[PDB]
């Protein structure tokens, strides 16, 4: 239909004719190829659709109107603003309580789409009171009573309320939403679990307080459980969430360790997906930046060789992650922990990266070597370490770094040579 | 407290040693007490160090300390920005030392990736021109791999995020460098450049048109065929976005060869690639009749039947749209061909899905096929075909008053063709 035919149908008293016009509106607006949103807005149909949302006696017009408004709101930011300024959010909220599952589900879908448009529209959805009725839909004793698709839609909408920054989700909304998320994390549907794991990863990517609210729920063991799921769509967000948690305090890290996360890292560090490998080595770098007893547990789980192997044969971006793992280890670790690291063969791959162009990495590696030499001084075995570095051609690499083109690297390698190779 | 004292020392080396210690202290992203660091007022000290052209190490070290601070909460990034770091970093881009430039590039990319507001501040202080001048060299292979990757990531962060989208002028400055970067051979540079274009193409048609007019689409299409998933994924997103634009923008994509690649995309083992490619195809079948005809000409209809029949539900849903868009805009002959390719049975089997929107969309597709049948006088033959594959039973199952929309749609088809 045309913008004229639809406007005539919508300005008709014949409610059935109004329904047909809105359906035509749906068909023109549902195409993601040139939906005539601008002229439909200029026609004043947004308030008409919003009003139709309230026609409880005609569920099809509510469903069709909700679909039209969502399609409009999925366009430019100004079009989303036009739908929100049209009063669509309260009207969608009123549809949440419909006795018709597909009607409430359309309202959930519409509200999740608005919220996922960005942080300002998410906060509007929260501001107008969407969280309470959305969560009330999951207040049932057994979550298996709800259909799969219905639950996935709700889970995705809540995920969207947790997502995005600048600003982060309001504190109060996070507090209200969190208990429902932890429950969903014990549901058996893979899509629900993925979305929930993503929701928690969003929540834990933020200030320490947020990490604290997540860990306190006692959900970290379940995250750790899902860290070993076979479904990569589940493992990836679970690993990110755990990774975010170990960027917090030494205690928050200990909560991750106590749940058994380290036991899963033998597979994660060799996972054929390079992204899982990198994220796993990132997460370990933040663990080895913790206490010495936490470094000891990394050792106890046989994780050091995997780190060495990663440093030796992985891609450069993952090797950089491993450089930070090793340096943090050497920086906080005990002398015996450093000997073990050298006993794992760290020197040779560590020296091979000294041909990288990354100044930061070069300087971080030299610092690691300095920390290894310090452990040697405390034992009085710096001579064997020096020869060892020379044996694998490490010293030649260090001397190659004495190039005046890079004064920071020149001075760093010169200091190392004066103290231990002079 | 001792760290602040070292920073406020008159001896040059002592200040260097304090900020270096600060860099190392900040190196580790493990619960650092920055709140007091802001209270102590160290951010403005670092920023001043960046201007110390005569002492390259101090510049390097402070750049590292400020970027570490800028990679936390919004207030920490805000403190860094209000500290005048952004202009300082921009001044640092012109350094004759490569490893100093890079540090600034990295700091600016982190700030810009924090969000749209800081992205626009980075642009507003004038970062775009000096960032691009670093890539204005004749042979990009002369630049170190790590240095180019950093620059390319920073550019993609300057094209990322919306509400608001990047400013138009900055995008028009950046796009010609993005073009040249997509001819580089490094897989990471290509991935980041494709991501940047996918950001630029995720918006209104006028933004799409900025991209298309650069002439870059044929190179994007070539990358659609890369073996590296981390390249195919964003290239495919970009192409899919561009085909959500005008019919003419869609023709640019077809003319660049895209459809020859879809036999591989539609059967790709990554289910996400299948989904995005079927999404992309659905937007192409939503185009003009000659475009539908090119889809037909490139042998793709059997591929779309197979996807509708055997793919996962998320991909099947995109295939449903692709089919309905085809039957909505296609000729009678194109629709006959669709039926000849076997679309009826896989389409009817999806009428068991619980998604009301998908159900109504499938029924629309059926009605459109029946309209082609009416023009040919073969509505009975079509009904028989639908009844034979159990389709009619599936339509009748939809006769449930608990869902009035589905009941009304399914009732119309039953009354009109199955009375």
């Amino acid at each position: 239909w045309s913008v004229d035919d639809i406007v005539k149908g919508i300005n008709s008293s014949n409610v059935e004719n109004q329904l047909q016009a809105t359906q035509a509106a749906r068909k023109l607006l549902s195409r993601e190829k040139q939906p005539p949103i601008d002229n439909i807005i200029r026609a004043g149909l947004i308030p008409k659709f919003v009003s139709f949302l309230g026609r409880t006696d005609c569920s099809p017009i509510q469903f069709e109107s909700a679909w039209a408004l969502t399609n409009i709101a999925s366009g430019t930011s100004e079009q989303t603003k036009a739908v929100v300024d049209g009063g669509a959010i309260p009207a969608f909220i009123s549809l949440l309580a419909s006795p018709h599952a597909h009607i409430s589900e359309q309202a959930v879908w519409a509200l999740g789409n608005i919220a996922g448009d960005g942080s300002v529209f998410r906060d509007l959805v929260i501001k107008y009171g969407a969280v309470d009725p959305l969560l009330a839909l999951l207040a049932v004793p057994d979550m298996s009573s709800l259909a799969c698709g219905y639950l996935r839609n709700l889970t995705w909408t809540l995920s969207n309320l947790c997502r995005n920054k600048n600003p982060a989700p309001p504190i109060d909304a996070v507090e209200q939403i969190l208990p429902t998320l932890v429950r969903l994390l014990h549901h058996d549907d893979p899509e629900v679990l993925a979305d929930t794991c993503w929701a928690i990863s969003y929540l834990t990517d933020g200030p320490n307080e947020r990490i604290g609210m997540v860990v306190k729920t006692g959900v970290v063991p379940q995250l750790v459980k899902l860290l070993g799921a076979s479904e990569l769509p589940i493992v990836t967000p679970a690993l990110r969430a755990i990774g975010n948690i170990v960027t917090g305090t030494d205690e928050q890290t200990q909560v991750v360790i106590d749940a058994g996360a380290l036991a899963v890292f033998p597979s994660l560090l060799t996972n054929p997906k390079t992204n899982i490998q990198k994220e796993a080595t990132w997460t370990m770098s933040n663990i080895t930046a913790g206490r010495q007893d936490q470094i000891q547990q990394v050792v106890n789980h046989g994780l050091v060789p995997f780190l060495v192997s990663v440093l030796s044969k992985a891609d450069f971006k993952t090797q950089k992650e491993a450089v930070w793992a090793v340096t943090n280890y050497t920086s906080g670790g005990t002398v015996e922990q450093i000997v073990y690291l050298v006993h794992c063969g760290i020197i040779e791959p560590l020296m091979n990266l000294l041909t990288a162009k990354d100044t930061k990495i070069i300087l971080v590696i030299l610092d690691a070597i300095s920390n290894i030499f310090q452990a040697a001084e405390k034992l009085g075995e710096t001579e064997k370490l020096s020869i060892m570095i020379e044996e694998c051609g490490g010293l030649d690499k260090i001397e190659a770094l004495q190039n005046h083109e890079n004064e920071s690297v020149y001075k760093a390698s010169l200091s190392l040579i004066e103290k231990y190779f002079s």
